[PDB]
């Protein structure tokens, strides 16, 4: 009966380009939302995003090599090395076969897609780069990594939009537990801060528009919210079976103990006023982890700062916790970071992990005037210290009404 | 100990728009490769593809609704209903919760992506449709279906390029086996026959160029092959736990018994001359299915008709079977259909399933002069009758050196 644990973290976010820095900034209640300058946003209703500041990979990827890879791919490779080094794991011939990857993304190479398409409009097919396909496709983060580290184990890539980070990790854990693998680098990476990304989500009227105050735009559960805030980043984890980890004295951040999935079966982009699906997903994980809602100390909300989004989730929480509704801590890091799409559930799994380590809980900044019936403790404004928190649960929900929840446990 | 079985099939291919018709054509050695007329291919090195002929969904999707969905999405919904009807399964409140989906695609809405991007180049962001995001994203086939059939169980979507069909199905099976679900509609859908698809794979020089004879272009293992042939389609399956199926007297096509994954850890688009990774993947499935290579009657090659591709796979086969190398039947349906990218491993799982039903094995057409050291029986030219075939194995391999194999078993 294989127990899956976390032995390495790696991350690039709108508030730090390392695990420890992003964590520091998050507790400090720092925002990473800035105005876009890599493209002309004049015609854009939204002109800011949670961006990755001063990203450098020269030490990890030759410029010769970068040309074959969209930023989302670069981001994820960098965050994977971070995780691989941190794990300490050493790949051997008697090894590779048993180490794999489960990394995804919501869209992938949107930028190079725009680039190549543009090229094709101006110059014709001859202009499309020969690396177009392998530079934009979603599974290339895992493709490059497995190659870089000579990994021969199971490699998959889940693309479930906003839920991708949660799924990739959950299924990484599954794969190991099944016996198909002993280690798995898992998570998600996105960099959709483009014309098509900004323009697209803005076409659906899903994005916030507070351009006069980018850092205040993302306000989960607050009364004046007006749609999520797009963020770039990548969050990777090294999951591994308990024994295999011990036998090598790996530093163990925590143990993955539960994984729940569900479908809303309602709208293609809208959550039921109910939160019915989100509930089922949390519910399924509690049962998988074989524990009770009363046991969760901190929930990492999907809480993207869309009017319906946030109401629905809160509903679900009540439903799931009921009594413990108020005793439980719910917070949205998206308040500082924005929503990282495919990377979202991965970075937030890392938050949930660190929150157990440090017995501290990142705040929901910008929460000035919460909604009405709210009975919940959204850790508004400032970080929170905790005593005996043994479990944290992390939620993510995406389009197609696809939800997933992960439960982390101390030591 | 949950046994997963197949209780419903659904498909749209370049040789039929139903399971039974595509199967008939395949045994008959019919090609589905035609010249492209939906876009101007003058500047294109390749001017043909395996296309879906006279596709109609009016009875399944309102035109009001089609506008919100890329063809790949339409294709997959249609193929899913096919599967759902065929299953006979009836969704109930005491049900939904236990029925989910695992459907993917390599790229998804490439067409609407091109459309919206074009729009944006000409008109600015205001031109991007409000359904851009949910119309192109990869997980929307499963999103729409779960919605249409009120499914609340686990829904995921694997995007592992050319391997997607195999993975989605394998992980569907896993999910059920785990207990997370009782039924799962799984498979893949693609429709990359576009400027960016044709142009892109042609930029990598990966595509065949025999425009004077489209139907002969795809020639797996033959001496004059020059790169795969792009095909559109969608292949869906209804996987379900054995007991749950019986208790409802569901018609059972076969039982999924093995699932193997692997990584090449070599090149990002190229297979080792070795076939080392493909071997490991087949190998892993035999062990998962708990059987021997000697037991496989028919292998459904990835066999895309690329020079290296086909050599590498054949190598792997030898490696895995060795003795049984020659006694085993290996064939590439891609010889008639072309390669269906994300849909590929799904349709071919259906082939592998029907081949057990009918004890018949689709041919590798166009195989005029095979390569040299070939000791293998590629069922060249015409279909083959078989006696006591209890297992068929189906391979698929994609970019990022991601491989996966599935083992099907009779009754
Ligand atoms: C979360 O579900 C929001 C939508 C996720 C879609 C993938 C990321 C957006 C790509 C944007 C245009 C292709
Ligand atoms: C198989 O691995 C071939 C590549 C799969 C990529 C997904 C389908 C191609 C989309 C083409 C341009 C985006």
């Amino acid at each position: 009966k294989r127990r899956v644990v976390v032995t390495g973290l790696g991350m690039l976010s709108p508030v730090g380009n390392t695990v420890e820095s992003t964590w520091k900034a998050l507790l400090a209640g720092q925002s990473g939302i800035s105005l876009i300058d890599h493209f002309d946003t004049s015609a854009y209703a939204t002109k800011f995003a949670g961006l990755v500041k001063d990203f450098n990979c020269e030490d990890i990827i030759s410029r010769k090599e970068q040309r074959k890879m969209d930023a989302f791919i670069q981001y994820g490779i960098v965050a994977g090395v971070q995780a691989m080094q941190d794990s300490g794991l050493e790949i051997t011939e008697e090894n590779a076969t048993r180490i794999g990857a489960a990394i995804g993304s919501g869209i992938g190479g949107l930028g190079l897609i725009e680039e190549n398409h543009t090229s094709l409009m101006n110059g014709g097919p001859r202009k499309i780069s020969p690396f177009f396909v392998p530079s934009t496709i979603v599974n290339m983060v895992a493709g490059h990594l497995t190659i870089m580290y000579g990994l021969r184990g199971p490699s998959i890539s889940i693309a479930t939009a906003c839920t991708s980070g949660v799924h990739n990790i959950g299924h990484a854990a599954r794969i190991i537990a099944y016996g198909d693998a002993d280690v798995m680098v898992a998570g998600g990476a996105e960099k959709a801060s483009t014309p098509l990304g900004v323009g697209g989500f803005g076409a659906a009227r899903a994005l916030s528009t507070r351009n006069d105050n980018p850092q205040a735009a993302s306000r989960p559960w607050d009364k004046e919210r007006d749609g999520f805030v797009l963020g770039d980043g990548a969050g990777m984890l090294v999951l591994e079976e308990y024994e295999h980890a011990k036998k090598r004295g790996a530093k163990i951040y925590a143990e993955l103990v539960g994984f729940g999935m569900s479908s809303d079966a309602y709208h293609m982009t809208s959550p039921p006023e109910n939160g019915a699906g989100a509930a089922l997903a949390m519910a399924n994980a509690l049962r998988d982890a074989g524990i009770e809602a009363s046991q969760i100390g901190y929930v990492n909300a999907h809480g993207t700062s869309t009017p319906a989004g946030d109401k629905a989730e809160a509903q679900a929480v009540k439903t799931i916790f009921g009594e413990a509704a108020s005793r439980v801590l719910v917070s949205s890091t998206a308040s500082m970071t924005g929503h990282l799409l495919g990377a979202a559930g991965a970075v937030e799994s890392i938050y949930s992990i660190l929150a157990l380590r440090d017995q501290a809980v990142p705040p929901t900044i910008n929460l000035d005037n919460p909604d009405e019936g709210c009975d919940l403790d959204f850790v508004p404004h400032e970080a929170r210290q905790v005593s005996g928190m043994e479990y944290t649960l992390c939620n993510s929900f995406g389009f197609g009404g696809t939800n997933g929840s992960l439960i982390f446990k101390k030591i």
